[PDB]
């Protein structure tokens, strides 16, 4: 197996997956990684095997039914799948904890958003569908393009965004257009 988390890409105190050579510190892993017996396999394990079941989930797919899809564990897999690969970007760290806004010229957003908050909202089981979310991670990005406006620090949630936008259409697989 790897000896550095594949999410972090740091060293430590590692769980190794046994249907693949990836490793994970307890909380990159998403969910945490479970304290059952032989074996386990991580999420891009799980990922794959639904895929490989039902090979036709590959065709594409409109966002729109897409959100409207409750939050059945499959699904909720998915989004667990889709947050972690946007906390495998390094860049994800400035999105990760309660933002706060004190700027000359820029009021904070009405409605705060951030990456461990959306973690906990899935393990509390919050969301009903897809479109909540995908909702609070669009939001994530949103308010910090409004907050930072023409400031160049604006691109990181541009960056971050575009990582989230492309490992939706493909866990998701979304129409090619
Ligand atoms: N391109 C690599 C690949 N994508 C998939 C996949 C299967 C079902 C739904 C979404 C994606 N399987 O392999
Ligand atoms: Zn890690
Ligand atoms: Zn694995």
């Amino acid at each position: 197996n790897s000896n550095i988390c594949e999410v972090c890409n740091k060293w430590g105190r590692l769980f190794c997956c046994d249907t693949c050579p990836r490793s994970f510190h307890e909380h990159c892993h998403i969910p945490s990684v479970e304290a059952n017996k032989n074996p386990w396999s991580c999420i891009f394990c799980r990922i794959k095997t639904i895929q490989e079941r039902c090979p036709e989930s590959q065709s594409g797919h409109q966002e729109s039914e897409v959100l409207m899809r409750q939050m059945l564990p499959e699904e909720q897999l998915k989004c667990e799948f889709l947050l972690l690969k946007v906390y495998c970007d390094s860049k994800s760290c400035f999105f990760a904890s309660e933002p706060y806004y004190n700027r000359e010229g820029s009021q904070g957003p009405q409605k705060p958003m951030w990456l461990n908050k959306v973690k906990t909202s899935l393990n509390e089981q919050m969301y009903t569908r897809v479109e909540g979310f995908v909702q609070d991670m669009r939001l994530i990005f949103h308010n910090h393009k409004e907050f930072y406006r023409e400031d160049k620090f604006t691109r990181l949630g541009i960056q971050v965004q575009d990582i989230f936008e492309k490992n939706f259409r493909n866990i998701f697989a979304i129409q090619e257009t």
